[PDB]
């Protein structure tokens, strides 16, 4: 049983890497565009831009190993562990050419390792709304003057004792319309259900573990990001951020500019954390036309 | 009914101040010391020190507003609103001479405004391990290099919707010990039978509420500082700050700085949050002696 509706022309199917059974959702013709989505989600948050760009591309959104329909990780959950995974499964589609990548929040993070290390694999990359792990979110402030800050779900999530998990069990679609909102300017487009099948899929035990996991090795990450990050990327490069409420505004390209050689940016006013749904129309008509700058169908 | 054991020779007693009924435990002879403790606790905290005070002064502990056994606030939790509960209180027992002050954690947030606005009325202060509120707060991190920071908790609690209370309510002896342990160096003092009185009064659904409404009243006690601190404080001070895990450090004397001119500051090695608890002999010994400066029985 789907946990989320596939759209027409795409098939929902698996594939065994490295041991770790991952799910995703896959339609199109021509290049390879793999599509990662982050934290409270599943490949669900693309399934409006799949069918657009499946008319130019070859479109795979996997599910993170441990969210929505895939295993979890038999390795870890750390940026450069994970982005084993994903690599492997884009090489399984695209073995002879270079692919497109476009990834949310802690898609980001799963992801960042594998396109630094695989440059020649990595045809354009599109990058929206989440730092990569490195020693610039030590400085997000824990509280500001008009309430909650940002990031403080950074050490929630990361916290021992399984703190996330047994504050948030029986509470799962409380609090992830909480926080979905919380970070997000244009909360009408999260119906109740939208936010009933997302808060199903999280909700899954090893998934609720799974989410809080990816926070749990965030340290890591930015050690392991330290050694990597001694390489630029050199390939054409744009990131997307919200310019509203819960968005992260000029911090995405300005850190982005210290990683990447060739990087536009975008700030899309009036949106917040989750430039898929709240403004998916721009969003989607931003990514597409990077994309097809490139060799296309 | 007594949520915690009374001391020899002590009282445990109420005073209605303004139409909230204030729960306190009193013992002792000499000039007044009133003892102000913080989150997650209640009068109870000083239980180890009150007896050697007693040998000197009158010392009265209360119970925060909607903490312990005291009622909630009828006027509201900004910290100049709560110090006007705390400053009668002291006064109806020395209503013709100063009082000493000690205060942990959320205790200074509700003591500073009625010290700073009846600086006759205080004889000594002694503040320990908790920011004055102002916009100092706004520069402490949300995530750290070893994990999670010191005051993200600000955030959690102030966040609306009543998230804390929601996803805390029957988990609040989970979610009260590992509190206390991150931010603790000395955790073993921290037994389950200890946490088990704490957190059966803190589980009071109002006491739960009580307490992070004062966090939802934080920015509103840093506006309020921001005009109050224009006139230093003039009596003679003492900070306390732990310098192991989860103390404040160096911190507490140097934003008290700004705001004494006469202070002396001290880090414990080895002791975090709780200073009571966990370094109580070192602790007990400089508050004593700090006080004793002054006139006493």
């Amino acid at each position: 049983a789907e946990e989320f509706p596939v759209p027409n022309g795409f098939e929902s199917a698996y594939r065994e890497v490295d041991g770790v059974k991952l799910h995703y959702v896959k339609g199109g013709q021509g290049p390879l565009v793999m599509l990662v989505h982050g934290f409270g989600q599943t490949w669900y948050e693309w399934h409006q831009l799949m069918p657009e760009l499946a008319k130019r591309f070859t479109v795979i959104a996997p599910d993170l190993p441990g969210l929505g329909q895939s295993e979890p990780p038999k390795t870890g959950y750390s940026g450069e562990q994970v982005a084993v995974y994903l690599h492997k499964l884009a090489r399984q589609f695209s073995p002879d050419r270079p692919f497109d990548l476009v990834a949310h929040s802690i898609g980001i993070w799963n992801t960042y390792p594998m396109v630094v290390k695989n440059q020649a694999d990595i045809a354009r990359l599109v990058y929206m709304e989440a730092p990569i792990p490195d020693a610039r979110i030590y400085r997000f402030p824990a509280f500001t003057a008009q309430g909650e800050s940002l990031v403080w779900h950074f050490s929630f999530f990361a916290a021992d004792d399984r703190l996330a998990e047994t504050l948030i069990a029986g509470k799962e679609r409380f609090f992830l319309e909480h926080f979905i909102k919380s970070h997000a300017s244009n909360t009408e487009v999260f119906s109740e259900r939208l936010l009933d099948l997302y808060a199903r899929s999280y909700a899954k035990p090893h998934s609720l573990n799974a989410s809080f996991e990816y926070y749990r090795a965030l340290n890591e990450s930015v050690r392991q990001n330290a050694e990597l990050a001694k390489t630029r990327l050199q390939m054409p490069t744009m990131t997307l951020a919200g310019g509203g409420h819960g968005g992260m505004g000029t911090f995405q390209l300005e850190q982005m500019k210290a990683y990447a050689e060739d990087v536009e940016g975008h700030v899309l006013p009036g949106c917040g954390h989750w430039l898929p749904e709240e403004c998916a129309a721009p969003m989607n008509r931003l990514v597409i036309d990077f994309l097809s700058r490139g060799r296309h169908h």
